[PDB]
């Protein structure tokens, strides 16, 4: 396929996602983020764009 239009695919499936999470901005400037607070298929690169 098009790869520009693959790399416009994740920027809003990333957007969509990443706002969904229960984490501020004062909570994620002094304690990092918890390896489970993510989905088991976001941290293994298999994304529904791709």
């Amino acid at each position: 396929s098009n790869t520009e239009e693959l790399i416009q695919n994740s920027i809003g499936f990333l957007q969509k996602t990443f706002k969904a999470l229960p984490v501020s901005f004062d909570s994620i400037r002094h304690e990092p983020l918890p390896s489970s607070m993510l989905h088991a298929s976001v941290l293994n690169f298999e994304w529904e764009p791709l």
